[PDB]
């Protein structure tokens, strides 16, 4: 299975920040990118908001390594590209899951292209770290997670509820 980029319905978001204040605010052109799937656990498919590459945030960012992936720039590896939030992920039923054309015109879209070849490249760390993330919050309770983190299990029940309407 391959890593690729998507939307998620606006509808399907706004029904997840009922229960979960954490998932990432989206509207039409404050749009989300989410990147997917990182976890397969297991009817669930899981999709990792991406945030694009000051000092401020960079730094919050690199502290947060247990949550945050730092994408690179292969061929150009001290290049930075932006943010997977792993703490952030979410189930998305396949009817709430959109895929995002690329117009390879754009220089925006030019560097989400770059973003997706690393990605890809690091794929078994991406499908690791979601693990990791996953079991310490929803399953160890671990403290530093649990509270960075989306109640996984609460969006997993309203997940299915969404989709059983």
């Amino acid at each position: 299975g391959t890593l690729r980029f998507f939307t998620v319905t606006d509808e399907y978001i706004a029904y997840l920040r009922k229960f979960e204040s954490k998932v990432h605010y989206q509207y039409e052109n404050n749009a989300s990118t989410y990147v997917g799937v990182v976890l397969k656990k297991n009817d669930f498919n899981y999709f990792i908001p991406l945030l694009s590459y000051n000092p401020e945030k960079d730094k919050a960012m690199k502290k947060r390594s247990r949550i945050v992936t730092r994408l690179f720039e292969i061929g150009n590896i001290n290049n930075p590209l932006g943010y997977l939030l792993h703490h952030n992920m979410i189930p998305v039923p396949d009817s709430e899951l959109i895929p995002l054309p690329l117009d390879l015109k754009k220089p925006k879209h030019k560097m989400m292209q770059k973003q997706l070849i690393y990605m890809k490249s690091i794929s078994e760390k991406i499908e690791n770290k979601s693990e990791v993330v996953y079991r310490k919050a929803a399953h160890e309770k671990d403290g530093y997670y649990l509270k960075f983190s989306c109640d996984f299990k609460l969006l997993e029940a309203k997940a299915t509820l969404y989709s059983k309407k």
